[PDB]
């Protein structure tokens, strides 16, 4: 594999290049990063796929200037890391803010864009329930990280993979929360949750498109995810029985979603 930057304006846009095969374009969600959000599942996709990971702004080492952030400047990262790989045309992945990505991208460059999939997916924050969640994350990452931390375990993982994990476990993955995200850098990426409409451009998409809703999600209800679907024509809908990081809790449900939606003729 190797890790690579590509300059995008003001930033440094960091991307891994893992496999052989047709491009698989990872866009990960709010605190997450290409490591966090996709490492495990590299080696059931890098035979499959050449799949490129991009760090857009606000994770992992990318750099850029801390400007607010614009969901058009965080599609040309995503974009630009793709070109850069030599993977076109794509199938994109987005999980969360990063489906938001995903829905701009496959607007506004459908010339690079084959098939996209959707995970834990919405349009805006507008509904009351996301405007006061993530005003609540805001708040918590300026005043007491330890919570937020603690809240994103509770509300992002269903209730029976947490008890899985047990004491130890669970520990872990609170101090992974506390210690690996890059805090400045998630609190610029939930103002975009709170401000970004990708409506408009759902409208103009004319791709494959699948929505995948997660059935006990308390960060991104799967009402929004259908709502997605209704806006996009064609997209079809499916739904994992778990949280809202379904790709840590079912990582082999969703590669085979992956693989069915996107290795089929």
């Amino acid at each position: 594999g190797s890790m690579n930057k590509v300059k995008v304006g003001d930033a440094q846009v960091s991307y891994c290049i893992d496999g052989k095969g047709p491009g698989l374009v990872l866009v990960h969600g709010t605190g997450g990063d290409s490591e966090t959000n996709w490492g495990h599942l590299m080696p059931a996709l890098t035979n499959d796929w050449t799949v490129v990971r991009p760090d857009y702004s606000g994770s992992g080492i990318t750099s850029d200037e801390g400007k607010q952030l614009e969901v058009k400047e965080i599609a040309a990262q995503v974009v630009a890391a793709a070109e850069a790989a030599r993977v076109v045309p794509f199938d994109l992945v987005g999980f969360a803010l990063g489906s938001a990505v995903v829905i701009a991208i496959a607007a506004d460059y459908p010339h690079l864009v084959r098939r996209i999939v959707l995970l834990g997916a919405f349009l805006s924050s507008r509904d009351i329930r996301q405007k006061t969640q993530f005003e609540l994350w805001r708040d918590l990452i300026r005043t007491d990280r330890a919570a937020l931390s603690r809240l994103i375990l509770l509300t992002g993982f269903s209730p029976d993979f947490i008890s899985k994990q047990g004491h130890d476990g669970v520990s872990v993955i609170i101090n992974s929360f506390v210690s690996e995200i890059n805090w400045e850098g998630m609190a610029r990426q939930v103002e975009l949750d709170l401000s970004i409409d990708v409506s408009e451009a759902a409208r103009r998409i004319e791709k494959p498109t699948l929505v995948i809703g997660c059935s006990h999600d308390h960060i991104v209800p799967s009402s929004q995810a259908k709502s997605v679907v209704r806006i996009i024509r064609g997209a079809q809908y499916t739904e994992l029985h778990t949280g809202h990081l379904a790709h840590i809790e079912n990582p082999e449900e969703f590669i085979l979603l992956l693989r069915s939606f996107l290795l089929s003729e």
